[PDB]
């Protein structure tokens, strides 16, 4: 199968977090199929979709934990199968993938768009707010009360060991949002003085708990001890359908070096391991919301999300499986 | 006063941090006294009085937070102002100084071995055992429970931002024991295989709290959570004589510039302030027992062991003052 | 502009308080709906149509927290709306007010009447159970029981600052039910002798968090400390469509002089100020279920009777909006 | 009218626990229909229709808590009534109870291997599983579990006093899987090294309450405080209809001579009353998931469930009243 | 026999609660005692011995709940009780009887500003400080935080039925210090912004449980809730040592005159009772510490303020009995 | 060493559990040393003191879990070495043996029932006390109780596997206490109705820990769970001395066949195991009070018992080994 370099490139760069956030590497995937389609020399349509299946199933092996990214290489391929096997010719089906892939793409932004406008009534003036990582969805949050002329101010954790608090701090700053930074260690000690916390998600599964970067259910746990709101910003393709037939999430492990560079790793002794994963499980107990950009619900509704929304292609395999 | 250059040196050493460990700082401040009194050119009771009342000032103006240190100071300074104040001539004013610090830095010794043997006891074969920061007094206790055969691993978190983990870590491992980094963020995610939680301590109030490394009252959180025994290893000169009297312990504050290197931080943004607190607060209802050199006591009891020890001394100023 | 004096004079016993509970202003605002439109003297469908909303406009703006006057309100002038912009003439415009008014009034009493009878399943002979404030909804479960034959014994707590208890224990006497009478603060103490705990709302959130008579959340906490049962008796149009997307409910807070009387608290020194907040926020973990007139709920299921109910509403302004 | 010889030994063998556990009852239900229409040597529609109904009065006046066995009889019985009201012959009456009953037993049937094949996606391998008592859901999922190569053991305990745990010790065994047996009372002494609860359940309420074995929310409790997953496997048909509009679950008080045996009990002096309750309640909080035929639930799901295959019946009378 | 009239109306007074607050009425039975030893007009010391019981029985026997009125008459009589025995003349016992009062009001009055000092070392600068009902020792506390200059706002409770908050309220405003005054039901909503909780006590048992003015224990439950610090300000001599011995302490039941007045009361109907006590029971794991005039304690060590003060005299009978 | 037949047969009985409960075996230790002393044909001391080491180990290596066992033992021993050491002749050795059994069996017996007495005040008039196993100690304080005049009923849980539940029943009745009788699975269910739990210990640990039959820390945890007031009733010499110095309490594991009987266990296939531990552990925060002779005490001042009592034989070995 003829693959384009960008598909190679754009999952090299999920791979090695070059290019990183849920949403993020899901439009990536997205965009990777549209680049396929547009350039392929295919000449016939079963080529064509021979490719789209080959590029598929490689921007699938890059990362597992984020749902986000299979949910778009299956919104553009459930709409590339139905094409193919309905007898569309090549510049039908063509058209379908680059189409299908466009129209996922504007949805993440404008979903993330409504989240900040959603999630933004329920920051009040004078809110300390707690975050994690860094997470668009949870940013545009921030950033839209701010607009509105809510004096806020974010409490930023640095988080481990890729550092993704640097990356928040400096976005929230550059919009004029005060920020103080701390290390992850600190935050409950600096619980007290928080009025919400704000994080995002790589997978919501069936019974409400959300996988997100590694150290978001401690700050979720000391938030529900100290009675501060827990908001989770996530777009509907955040909810993972295969956990409603009982699938376990898996949780990505990252190479020991983001943890202790190479250099000094190698002067280690054999009988230290280094474990590095980049996710944890909260349990829907420590979630007060999931702001979607169809409203706010409990946790306990994300059945109900992937339910309406995704329930129906369990029956079916992968639209990208041979 | 003719201060020695060992006092000198020894207060930057602790407020740097080369020297660190609260352990170790009181160990080191009555190591400076001693030095002070060995090599004082004093020919008068009066003035070697005086540079040791100096001395001191001076070594406790370095790190507010471990009440170790004072009460190193407070155990030579008690003994040299009593032999003064009973109209001891110059060289028994000597001999009570040099005396009395070698006694405390003997006793220390003494009371984290012991801490060791006793902490091994409840440590029990196949355990995993997760600890934090860098504590002497925690790791007699592994140590003590490794050379008594039990196949134990020990999962060292990180301690940011001063990386205080690495030296743990690899102490541990060149005494055989199998080791597991993770960092901060990952402790509750591990909590589940993990056995048992031993951590040191800096200072432990009179209602039982425990003020030790910026992230321990997370890590005992989430043990307590998850229902793992949370064991504080401490020496009976960690107990902070002042809370008895309503005294809030300072936490300390450290430089900024710990956490994001000076080179990094005058890149960022004015809006950015950087948080540094060096301890956080453990509140009683998170810790199973301390084990001091006297043995097991519930948190609660930790009123007992200042009440026989320590509580004498609040009727009088500290034993350095004017 | 031609406003009839029944509107005006609600709006006032609205805002006094003369006409209270949720349910009750409710249909109060659709009875004045009804006569701006009896008695309307306009000759077209637009000028009758510019009164109903200026109307509305000035019910709405008495009390905010109960979201059940707005949605009487709205399922009035949806209707009207509708009408209106489908060329309705005047004697139709005039009649969709009326009727949807009627309809309102009518389907507020059944559901009330039905909840009742849906609550009074749970109760169970020998019950002891507390409320709170004075709720049509709570009363009709506890009213049901007792026409069952059940023996009940209520704990009705006395409700400051205006002693909307003293509405219910009388009222609950009144129907033959033995009553108990208490201070608010008195909660604690007889929750171990009570067996269950039934209470209306002002507003129900997404969420599933109950905005009730201030101390209501106190109730339920220990009510939940002590594992009785809270039950939350509540008509559909106490669920808040706005917070779907994100909105906070307002919080009244009444005049301090119901706190203190004018007489005494003009003689009060200005460094003490009265807060006199007329609800709280319960959150949905300390609530078992609701019960609607459509059936019992856990909280967490508030989002379903939204979403069913009236989130296509969403889309468009108030219907009383220009 | 003339009922069969088979009805009156499978109510008696209910009754007695010769036939026991929810799904296999609701299904011996099914089974005595099938027989009675079968045998039936009526030869009007009403004569049959009669003797149907006057069997279902018989099946149902069995056991009252488990809602598997009404769900059953509904299930051939509102098919069977709507036949007869739609004027439905002889053998076309007889044809629907025969093929009514059928479907809901191979439906049950396949339900509990669905249940296993979804559950056993959330047991990992080397997975110490707890049980209670004898539940063919609960055994379906970790005997498919085994099946899939994941090395697991099975900790069962006892159940008294039917000592139900002595079934499921056994066929877990003989099924090759590793079993640990305890007594109930250490349920709480084995949770620590437990990975996962699964318990089968008799009914399941609207606000997502699980009535199962006496014992169950002991187990769940401590499960919940140990924080190891619970889960439910239950069909859809456990799920309790009346519950929706306020009926309480009537939990089933059997013969103290099942605790203490006759021989023994007539012994023992009068003050004595032995209690002998064959269900608990757990509540929802103490649940994770609830495994369906169609899919893991949060335990606040339960309501939809109800309300998507059952709330329609409840505007009617039971399908076999007169 | 011979009772002077201030013995009778200190009795009146205190029964009344014209007189109130457990240490006031402690300090106001010792000095009755001390006006009946100067005024008798005794002439053995058996006769003024007589006096003495007779007036210690009477003041006893006014409030039941504040063991500071029985500890304070036991400080009394125990030393003229032995002064008797040993043969004292009649002004040797006068004597000791006045002294002894003189020497309790004297240390009342010390150890309440003793714990002023004490305790206003926890408050910080800018606390939000919330209390309940009029406690000398917790005002103390308050009092001094504001003398040494911390901006300190305090929210009152009102405490129904008595309405002790406004006593309260304009005492701390008279100091000037800032104070926000709410209803009782109103201490959840507003907990989010309390720093610290500062209240008094009436009893402290055993077990280290504070029985306290009706509403304690839900204000003590929702700060424990929000992680605020409950401090509880109590003077040795509220601690009840008949519980070291198992003795429950009684909760006073006072006038339901006091909740409806008569007026209004006479008018309700005979199926009404209200119930009025006046103190409620906090337990210990919702008391962060107890503030004497020793020093800081946790609650559990309540114990040790028995054993090493009260212990003692268990052994023999209350020193005014025959 | 000439061992009298008596010492084998204690020792066989307590093993067999034919003599048990943990004060009860304590007593049968101090009486099988009485009678090697009174019985012995030694004619030197030293001969004496050997047989006594010599059944003292016998009797030691009896049952592991009941402190009170090595704490009788102790009694007995540590006053019979320091007569052997310090010179005694033949008789007055056999003297000190015999009279140190003595008042250990005594002083047992005096603190059973002041415990009862102290216990029995803290039982009020109509309640429900929930107990499990057979412990004097807490039969004494039911007893008392029901002596004074109050009406109790007891919940007996039945205590698998051994039975002891049955004893208690029965022992109850015959005093007069009416008794309702469950399985252990039952405890939560019914610990709605209760209103105390009493119960006993073999053990308490240094940190508050109460070791008692198989299943007391699900009750206390249900009990807690409940706000239901869990007594533990508990001589001075049920508190374990080696837990001072971080020892772990080892929990007895008996026979399989004690929970299967054999002819039944031996039917069994081989991956079937039986586990039968005796006892669990009951962490501090379950207990609300502990009831020695010498008074009530929370769990916390474990310590305090064990520190005035007991630390000082544990700078010394067992005063029975060589
Ligand atoms: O989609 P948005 O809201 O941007 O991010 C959601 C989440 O994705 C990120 O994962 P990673 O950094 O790719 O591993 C973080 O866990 C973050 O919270
Ligand atoms: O005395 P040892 O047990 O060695 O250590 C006690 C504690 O002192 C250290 O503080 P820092 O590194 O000096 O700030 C860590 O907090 C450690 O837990
Ligand atoms: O609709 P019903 O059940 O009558 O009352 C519901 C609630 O409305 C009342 O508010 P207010 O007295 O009007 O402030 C109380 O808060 C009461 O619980
Ligand atoms: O339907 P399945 O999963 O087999 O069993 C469900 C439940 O029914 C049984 O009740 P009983 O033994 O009939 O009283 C047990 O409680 C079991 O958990
Ligand atoms: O001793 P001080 O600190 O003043 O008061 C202690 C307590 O006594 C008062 O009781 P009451 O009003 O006499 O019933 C209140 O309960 C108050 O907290
Ligand atoms: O000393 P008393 O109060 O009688 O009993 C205390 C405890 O000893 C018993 O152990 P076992 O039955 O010998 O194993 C039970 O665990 C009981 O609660
Ligand atoms: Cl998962
Ligand atoms: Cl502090
Ligand atoms: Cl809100
Ligand atoms: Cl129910
Ligand atoms: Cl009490
Ligand atoms: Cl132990
Ligand atoms: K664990
Ligand atoms: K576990």
């Amino acid at each position: 199968a003829m693959i384009v370099k960008e598909v190679y490139e754009t999952a090299e760069k999920i791979k090695s977090m070059e290019i990183r956030g849920a949403g993020r590497i899901a439009r990536a995937a997205a965009q990777a199929l549209m680049i396929q389609a547009e350039k392929s020399k295919a000449k016939e349509p079963e080529e064509l979709w021979n490719e789209l299946k080959v590029a598929s199933k490689i921007l699938y092996n890059t990362r597992p934990t984020a749902v986000s990214l299979p949910n778009a290489l299956r919104y553009v391929m459930h709409r590339v199968k139905a094409a193919y096997l309905g007898g569309a010719d090549l510049e039908t089906l063509r058209f379908t993938a680059i189409n299908s892939a466009k129209e996922f793409i504007y949805n993440s932004e404008k979903a993330i768009e409504r989240i900040g406008e959603i999630g933004a009534k329920r920051i009040e003036d004078g809110d300390i707010i707690m975050t994690h990582c860094h997470s668009k969805a949870a940013i545009s949050v921030m950033k839209k009360a701010f607009e509105q002329g809510k004096n806020i101010k974010v409490i930023v954790t640095e988080t481990r060991p890729k550092w993704q608090g640097k990356i928040t701090a400096k976005e929230l700053a550059s919009y004029g949002i005060p920020v103080i930074y701390i290390v992850d260690s600190a935050a409950r000690h600096y619980m007290k003085m928080t009025d919400k916390v704000v994080m995002g998600a790589n997978s919501i599964t069936a019974n409400g708990a959300v996988i997100n970067k590694i150290g978001t259910s401690l700050i979720a746990l000391t938030a529900k001890e100290h009675r501060v709101w827990v908001m989770i910003a996530a777009e509907t393709y955040k909810f993972h359908p295969a956990t409603m037939l009982g699938q376990l999430v898996e949780i990505e492990m990252r190479d020991p070096t983001e943890v202790i560079p190479e250099e000094e790793l190698r002067t280690w002794p054999k009988n230290i391991e280094v474990w590095n994963p980049a996710f944890d499980v909260t349990p829907p107990e420590y979630i007060d919301v999931i702001i979607t950009e169809r409203g706010i619900i409990p946790p306990y509704a994300a059945i109900d999300i992937l339910k309406e929304e995704f329930g129906w292609a369990l029956k079916y395999k992968e639209p990208w499986e041979d």
